């Protein structure tokens, strides 16, 4: 990959090898009585261990042989897609003592990285979960605990990335694998930042004494735009690295308040913001969204902001009638339109985009074949019925 002179065009492989409950809502509610949520697995953790390893592992082996396949591939491909970014947890490599966690999910990732060979897709491996979990969200695999920098739990990490460097950064899959991403979201207002540092250090350091020249990327870790200007540099003979950052306008109160101008200039301004800053960087995740009314979203057992119903967010409006494409406004299929590709402006401005996710089992915002198939996400990808919002030069 030439990172000066390509464009990624990518989705995510999301709640493939990590569940997500707001992603495939139906291994969650079973669990359900009623309209109770209470007794509702709130993650990975409490999910595999709730039904204990022989359940988990029966029904998690149906879920990796279906929920993404080679036809997958196959149409990613042809709808001009170049790229996808597959998230993973340590717990497919490593279990600590007495983890709940089930394994097999390698000898999918390695029939993905051939099935991405044959199509002419190439891939970062996201390093996704980290034990004791680097950001409290059920995406880590481990709601509500940022344990990431205590005990051992960064050596295990590290360890667990060896593994990685070793199988998937060497010459086997040099034309497949464009990026190692160290760690996904790690959640730098609780964290320790001068500690995260020297994990990231201590990543790239020990990838590179393999004698991998596999791109690192970081995460911004939730930092302002340009805070890693100056870390891992080329004037230091630190190379090939990128930084991933992640885009959205949903989760809090004033952002959900925007009307559909003020969505657009912030959009712009990711675009602006990141052509300053002196690392190659990707838009790693971003969607459709414009509101956080997917189930499940905010969390097992949490509502929406939207309508009022968490975060203390006054009400906006009701999640009901956007629950369905089909009932969709045309004002906000418009609105869903022109946000969509003031993002694709902005994130081919600079590295790229990676759009969060492929698929969702009924949650239309956060799913590119739903917005595909609709005729609100460009096909092809450079087609602009809005053209021109931002005026990049």
């Amino acid at each position: 990959w030439d990172y000066d002179n390509n464009v990624i065009r990518g989705v995510n492989l999301g709640g493939w090898f990590v569940l997500e409950p707001y992603m495939t809502p139906s291994l969650f509610e079973p669990f359900q009585n009623g309209n109770d949520q209470s007794g509702v697995p709130v993650d990975e953790y409490h999910w595999t261990q709730t039904l204990g390893k022989e359940a988990a592992l029966r029904i998690l082996q149906k879920h990796w042989s279906t929920w993404i396949t080679e036809q997958d591939f196959k149409q990613i491909s042809n709808l001009g897609l170049n790229f996808v970014r597959i998230p993973i947890g340590y717990w497919a490599f490593q279990l600590l003592d007495n983890d709940p966690y089930v394994q097999g999910q390698v000898q999918y990732l390695e029939k993905a990285l051939g099935w991405a060979r044959k199509n002419n897709i190439r891939v970062w491996i996201d390093l996704h979960g980290a034990p004791g979990s680097q950001n409290g969200f059920d995406n880590s695999g481990l709601r509500d605990s940022y344990n990431f920098q205590n005990g051992d739990n960064t050596q295990v990490t590290l360890n667990v990335l060896n593994t990685i460097f070793k199988k998937y950064g060497g010459n086997e899959y040099s034309d497949v694998v464009i990026g190692i991403e160290l760690l996904n979201e790690p959640l730098g207002p609780v964290l320790n930042m001068d500690k995260l540092k020297q994990f990231f250090l201590d990543g790239y350091n020990s990838l590179r004494q393999t004698g991998s020249v596999t791109p690192v990327i970081i995460h911004d870790a939730f930092q302002v735009f340009g805070y890693w200007n100056n870390f891992l540099t080329v004037a230091e003979g630190q190379w090939n690295v990128v930084v991933d950052h992640h885009h959205y306008q949903v989760f809090s109160g004033g952002e959900l308040s925007r009307n559909i101008n003020d969505h657009i200039s912030v959009a712009c301004n990711w675009g602006w913001d990141a052509k300053k800053e002196s690392h190659w960087n990707v838009a790693g995740s971003w969607s459709a969204a414009l509101t956080d009314c997917a189930k499940w979203l905010n969390g097992v057992n949490r509502g929406a902001r939207y309508e009022g119903a968490y975060d203390n967010a006054p009400y906006i409006g009701s999640c009901q009638p956007l629950l369905d494409i089909s009932q969709w406004s045309d004002e906000h299929k418009t609105d869903t339109r022109r946000y969509i590709e003031a993002q694709l402006d902005a994130f081919e401005y600079t590295g790229g985009w990676v759009f969060w996710s492929w698929k969702t089992e009924n949650a239309p915002e956060w799913s590119f074949q739903t917005l595909t198939y609709n005729g609100l996400f460009p096909q092809p990808v450079t087609d602009r019925q809005f053209p021109n919002q931002c005026g990049f030069h």
